[PDB]
Order: C-alpha cells, then structure tokens, then sequence
C-alpha cells in the first residue's frame, strides 16, 4: 500500500502519463463513484464531479451497482479464456446486442482491446476487402481534417496533421488524403468540392475515415449530419467504404444512440469504444456489413490476420452487456435531452465573455470555445473549488458529463465552466 | 442463451483470431488450469494446457486475484490518466521497476501488447529525434519475429514464413538478419554487426525476441546471442528493444528470458501474463536516458495515451499476480514444470513425423514433419482431457504455474498422442 505522498514519489520517478515528460504534477485519485472523484488536494480527500465522464468513458457514472454485479458475476464463473478455438456466453450476448442497435447492416464484429487497435482493424478490413476484389491499388485512407483515430501509427496517419503533431513525424507516417476542416452549418459546396477530391483519387482509395457528427479529440467540433449523408453518397458511387469510427459519439452521447442515426445512413464499416464497457475495462469491437466480411473471407488471401490476445475476454464483454442493456433499459433519449438542455442553459452566460469564441451543445456535450489558450495552473485550481474536475485542451473548456448527473450536477459543472471562461 | 444458442450466434455474427467469416467450443466455466467445456450437448473439464494463449499464469479464478480486482472495483473502476495518478498504477510500476533488468526506469501503461510494441517503437524514434538524428527511423530484427498486429508491430513479423507476409508491400520496409540459430555461432553475430554497421546511420533500433521467439514458430536461441546484440548496439549506437510480452514472469525459467544473458535493453515491453490472463493490459519501460533526452526534445513530451491508460482494475489484478509469483519459489516451481515437460515429451523424439522436441521452462514444444491438421488434433486431445491449439507444424504447451506433476504428464501425453496422429 501506498500514501498520497508516497504515490506522487513514485509516480514522478517512474510513471508516463498521456502526452506527457517524465522530469518535466497529477492529482491523487483514491475513490470513484456516481459522478463523483475522491481526490487528493493539499493533502485533503475532497469529492468532485467527473465532467469528463473520465475521457467519454464513466457514462453511466462510476461504481454503478448493476455493471459491479455483471462483472463480479462473470468473476466467479469465468475470468477469461483464449477465443482461439472456444467461444462463449459474454462474447455472443455482447455481439447480439451491437448487431442489433448499430446502423443497419453491420452484423459481424470483431473484438479488441482498444480503440486506436479497433481503427486498424476497420483499415486492415477495408484494405483486404479490396485485394478480395483484385484492387490492391486502393490502399490509402482519406478524411477532413479536424479528427482523431488514436495514437497507433496507422491510426496516427488520419489524425489531423496540426493536432497530430505530424511535422514530429514526417518520413514515417503513411500519406493519406485529406479533406478540408468539415463545417459547422451544411453547405453543399463542400460536399461538391469532398467529392471532386475524392474522384481523383478513387482508384487509390479504400475508404474514408471520419467521425460523425462530432470530432472529439481534435478539436471538439460539430457538422451537419447531412454532410454523412453526403459521404454515404460519394462513397458508393466512386466505389470506396465508408467507416464511421465512433468511438467517442457511440452509446447515445450526441443525443441519438449512434451519430450515424442522425443522418439516418449506415457505414460500411464502424468501430465503437470508450463508454462501450460503462468505463470499466478496454474493449472496443470493430463491425462490418455482410458484404465487407464475406469479400474479405472469399478472398485468395483468406483470413483476417489479426487476433488481439485478449480478445473478446469475458469480463470485459459481461460489464458491457450490462452496460448497454442499462442504456437501452431506460428512457436514455428523454435523458440526454434534458441534459442538453441544462448544459445550454448553464452554458448560456458565457457567450458574452470577452475571451469567449462559441458556446456550443450536442446531447450530452458542452463546449467553450476561447480565443485563446486556456492556461491550466488557473482553470484547475478555479475548477476545483467549485467542486469539479474538468480537464480543458488549448482553447476549449468543455465537458461531457456521466448520464446519471443530476440537474444540480449540471448546474454545478456549467457554472465551473463559466467561470473558468470568465477567468480567461 | 444455452450453448446451442451461442454457437448459433457465434457462427452469425463474430469474427475469430485469424480467420474468416462464414466452429467454435463453447467455454462455460473456468477454475484453477481446468477449462469447462461443451462437447456433443455435455460439461467436460479439460486442462488449459496453453495457459490460454500464455496469460493464465497462475490459473484461472485464483483467489488472491479475484479478491484484488473484487477489491479496487469496490473503490475506484477507473479514472482517467491525464493529470491524474492512483495507488494501483504507483504500485505496479513500483513492481515492474524494481524486476525488470536493471536501469529500466520508467513505465508506459497501454491496454495491449501490439500497442506497447508501437509505444516502444515511438519512444526509439522520439529519442534519436530528441538527439538532433531523425534519420535513425528504421528498425532491424532478426527473422522468424512476431511482435504483434498492428501495422507498425507487422512490420518487423517474419516477412516470408510470418503471418504478416501477405501485407509485405503495404508495411515500412525494415531491415532483417537471417534467422538466429538454436546453438550459438560468433559467425552469426559477427554478420549481424556488419549488416548493421551498414545501416547504423538509418536504424533507430534492433527489436527481437529474447531467447523464446514464440509466433513465430516456438524457436529457442542461445542466450550469448542477447550480449552480442547489446554489446553491438552499444557500438553502434542503436538502441536495443526486448519484446518480452511471451516471455516475461518466469516462462523461460527466469523471471524476465534478458536474464538469461544478464543484459538490460534500453525499451523493454511485457504484457500477456502481467495480469495473470484476467484482462488486457501492456507496458512498455525505458531507461532514465531515454525518458529524458524524449521529454527534453523538440516535442517536450511522448506522444501517445490510450483512453484506459493505467486502468486502475486492471493495475490491480496484474500487481496482485506479480507479487503472487515474487511471492513463492517460483524458479523451483518453473524447474519443475521444466523436468516434467523433458520427461513427459521424451517419448515423441521417437514418432515417424517428429523432427524435435524441445523445451524451455514452462514451454514444451513437439515440431512435426507437417502443419498439424486441427480437425484431427482437437478431438484427440479433447479425448484425453487436455486443451491444446497446434498452429503451423508444432504441438506445443505452455502450462499454467499451478499444474502438479500428474497434470503436466496428462498434458505430455495429451501432446504425444496428438503428434501420433500426425
Ligand atoms: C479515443 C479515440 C480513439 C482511440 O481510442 P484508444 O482506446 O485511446 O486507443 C479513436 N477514435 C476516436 C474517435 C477516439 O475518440
Ligand atoms: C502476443 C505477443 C504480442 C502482441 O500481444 P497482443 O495483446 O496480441 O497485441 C507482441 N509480441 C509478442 C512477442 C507476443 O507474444
């Protein structure tokens, strides 16, 4: 065991944090619940709200006693075993339910242990699919710009080239067609000049690559769903997939149960994760239509060549079961629009801020935009005596709340979040 | 869903390990190294006598790990890693540091073994970058490699007898030795040095396998061959990366197979059994030197952080089962097991479509005179109480550290009768 002290001595000397130096200070965590964190401040265990959801992930909060049960449920009968050879009961429920509420057409999936993993699977399988086709000429991905995929290389090659810090990287990432930055409002004249892009590079193509509705990571930006209305268009007639890689919008976060839903269109391939496992455990899956599994496996190739060793591991599989059969159990539409509805009316006074670009919602997601880099050393301390944890990235205070938080919750986010603003 | 219902679903909607769409054993249960499988409608218990895919170190359902996990699930699930830290991930990384060959200073936590092999690349290009040398960006191994599925790990699989080989055309082009031998050879290291010495000016680091390359095709080299790779690389000024996610936590017979030469690499990965097979996590360590020439170069800071980095559940099973195993004899235990294998496999040497039986630690390997048809294997070891998964041409075992003598002899056997059939 370990004091708060003790765990900073150790951590400062030993451990890597995301993005982060070894040398060059985090926060004790000691409890998680609800909505809740347990952290250390100056020395202090005080309780502060999750507005995070702990990066996406805490959608149902932390500690909630039907996943607790689900997993310790699973403990005791099977932790885990190789899905080499063997399947079992986790695996298959998990599976039933994905094919069932994802966009129509998606019935195959396959599992992994992270999100970055899942979008190189969706690569490998749009890769493959066209070799199954006798097309090995199409083999380069192509987005618009303002996204994030992960942090693998592949999965670095589609992030934002800015955000992506690809001038770090130049000489080894794969070159990959990008789009201009998708705007907020529907403009026709994007999609046109997207489609003329794409038509050039048709030939060399084996699938575009966005998220939908909603770019998290990369800036934390809106579109028009029309314009994956759009997409779906292109790609089917330049003969090139689409995936949807919904990792951070899946699971009713944007206010719809996929973002796809809002545009009412079906990708060729989709990979979830994040707040698939209600934040317990890494899983992510990766699906694909009928059609995409079929021209893979018809192939001379033949199989997929990837199996993550701990693939389909069932606690993992038996917390996300409960997870999403929590979500779909309950009025989970009535209960992003009022959370909607408490971000934008608690968000509402900071449009008048002088630093203050753009204050925008989608379900359950709120932003701040700046105009300016919001400096950490100030807005955290500012957060923390309002009671919240908020974690803003360059010019954005922005947050996206556990599904469980309650109207005062909101309040008392929106209002650290103001704040922070005014600050800046 | 009844068993018959989950193969029904099975076959519709999931996607297995290296296979195509369009049939499984259901699993039902599983308790120390016995699985409780489904065969024609009825339970039967077989041993797991590939620790399921080389995780379940200390069986399954062992309860000092159960009560660790039951444990912090009761205080924290999950917090994210940015900005801040907790006691699991501060314990395990206090754990590995301290085990792990000297002057391995530094963790990175990441959720799967391809990932940390990615980690462990990143870090070698970030450091010769931070050293004012981007050129150094290519890797170099030695064939007959596995590390991993994602495309960067791809690149350094086996490039004709590997899985990867297909994707050849579409992977950064590495730099690749001849296949190590078993026996140690100094005419073998003395080319190695002079191909890298050729590419010393490109390559960020030699990635291999250390003693076991496992994948790949269950291949053992003499361990002299580590020094000569880290006397080299100190040379040459290449960095030097053990993949050790196979062999790490006593498989090989020492607790990391580095040990086995005495030599410390500059990058370091492990995974596999680090949580004891209850769920997916990686690492990857590096030295001091490195940590600070990445974090006082142009990019001030390793570029990389998965969602679930340090998840704290997972932290606290996986410094539950290294302290169990740090905890007892391990060495005489793996001894043990190693004896048994020996004695076990003997007999096989002898059968018409064997050409080697090995073994190394915990690892016991029958290489037959073809690939091993699992339509036939399967069903002789079901037969016999034991579950194996041959791939390519070897019959293979990596039992569980809790398997008595009469279990790892009921595996041998299992393993023998299979290689009969053959
Ligand atoms: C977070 C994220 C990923 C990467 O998931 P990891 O589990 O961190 O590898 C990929 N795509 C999107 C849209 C994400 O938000
Ligand atoms: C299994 C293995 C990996 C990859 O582990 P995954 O969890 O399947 O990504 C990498 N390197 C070696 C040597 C391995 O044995």
């Amino acid at each position: 065991g370990l004091t708060p002290e003790q765990i900073i001595a150790v951590d400062g000397a030993h451990l890597w944090h995301p993005y982060s130096s070894i040398g060059r200070s985090p926060v004790v965590a000691v409890a998680a619940h609800g909505a809740w964190l347990t952290l250390i401040r100056d020395g202090q265990p005080i309780e502060v709200l999750d507005a995070m959801s702990s990066w996406w992930t805490a959608i149902h909060g932390h500690g909630h006693p039907a996943l607790d049960q689900a997993l310790t449920t699973q403990l005791r009968v099977m932790n885990h075993v190789m899905f080499g050879g063997l399947t079992h009961e986790p695996a298959a429920r998990l599976a039933k339910l994905l094919v069932d509420i994802t966009p129509a057409g998606l019935d195959t999936v396959f599992f992994s242990d992270s999100g970055s993993v899942s979008v190189e699977v969706a690569a490998k399988m749009a890769l493959q699919y066209w070799r199954g086709r006798g097309l090995p000429g199409k083999r380069r991905l192509m987005t618009w710009r303002g996204g994030y995929h992960g942090d693998t290389f592949l999965a670095m090659s589609i992030c934002d080239p800015h955000g992506g810090m690809h001038s770090l990287w130049t000489d080894v990432l794969a070159a990959q067609v990008f789009a201009p930055q998708v705007p907020r409002d529907y403009d026709p004249a994007y999609s046109a000049a997207f489609e003329a892009q794409l038509a050039q590079h048709a030939g060399e193509l084996a699938a575009v690559v966005v998220e939908p509705v909603v770019q998290g990571a990369g800036g934390m930006r809106f579109h028009d769903p029309r314009y994956l209305h759009d997409l779906r268009d292109i790609c089917r007639r330049y003969e090139v997939l689409l995936i949807f890689d919904e990792i951070a919008t899946g699971f009713g976060r944007t206010g719809a149960l996929f973002a796809a839903d809002h545009a009412g269109v079906s990708p060729d391939i989709m990979c979830v994760g994040k707040a698939l496992t209600g934040g317990y455990l890494s899983l992510a899956a990766t699906l694909c239509t009928a059609d995409v599994a079929h021209t893979i496996s018809a192939g001379a190739a033949g199989a997929l060549m990837h199996g993550p060793t701990f693939m389909a591991n069932p606690l993992a599989c038996a917390v996300s079961v409960a997870s999403v059969e929590l979500l779909l159990g309950q009025d989970w539409r009535t209960r992003i629009t009022e959370l909607a509805a408490g971000l934008t009316a608690g968000l509402d006074t900071a449009r008048a801020l002088p630093a203050v670009t753009d204050v925008r919602v989608c379900g359950a997601i709120g932003v701040i935009e700046c105009d300016r880099p919001v400096d950490l050393a100030v807005a955290t301390p500012a957060a923390l005596d309002r009671g919240v944890w908020l974690r803003p990235f360059r010019n954005l205070v922005y947050a996206m709340p556990p599904y469980i938080c309650t109207p005062a919750e909101i309040t008392q986010i929106t209002s650290a979040m103001v704040e922070v603003a005014r600050l800046v």
